C-alpha cells in the first residue's frame, strides 16, 4: 500500500485501520461522553485518543478535518470509516444501524 503524507496523517490511518471502533475524543466533552456511553452499552470495546492529553491534539485536530469534514469532537470511526460525531453514534444505535457496522469488522482470528 502507501503511506500516509504526515505523522498526524500516518498516526491517524494507523489506528485508524488497527481499531474496530476509534474515538478521537477529549475528556471535557459531553459527546465524548455520550458516544463513549453508547459503545459501552452495546458491549464493544474500543480505542480512544484524548486529544486534550496528546501535545499534538491540535494538529490531530486540525487532520480529522481534513479527512472528515469537521474539526469537533468526538470523531468516531467504525471499521475504518468515519461515522461522525456523538449525535450519529447515539442516532444510529436508536435506529439499531450501529451494531452491524461493529459486525462488518473483521473477526479476531483474521
Ligand atoms: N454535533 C457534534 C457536536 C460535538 C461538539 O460540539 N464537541 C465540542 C466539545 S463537546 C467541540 O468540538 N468543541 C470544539 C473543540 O473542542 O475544538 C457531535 O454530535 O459530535
Amino acid at each position: 500500500p502507501g503511506l500516509s503524507s504526515s505523522a498526524c496523517g500516518q498516526f491517524v490511518q494507523d489506528i485508524v485501520s488497527s481499531n474496530c471502533v476509534v474515538i478521537f475524543s477529549k475528556t471535557t466533552c459531553p459527546y465524548c461522553k455520550m458516544a463513549k456511553g453508547v459503545f459501552n452499552e452495546i458491549g464493544a470495546t474500543y480505542k480512544v485518543v484524548e486529544l486534550d492529553e496528546h501535545n499534538d491534539g491540535r494538529r490531530l485536530q486540525e487532520t480529522l478535518a481534513e479527512l472528515t469534514g469537521a474539526r469537533t469532537v468526538p470523531r468516531v470511526f467504525i471499521n475504518g470509516q468515519c461515522i461522525g460525531g456523538g449525535s450519529d453514534t447515539k442516532q444510529l444505535h436508536q435506529q439499531g444501524k450501529l451494531l452491524p457496522l461493529i459486525e462488518q469488522c473483521r473477526p479476531c482470528c483474521l
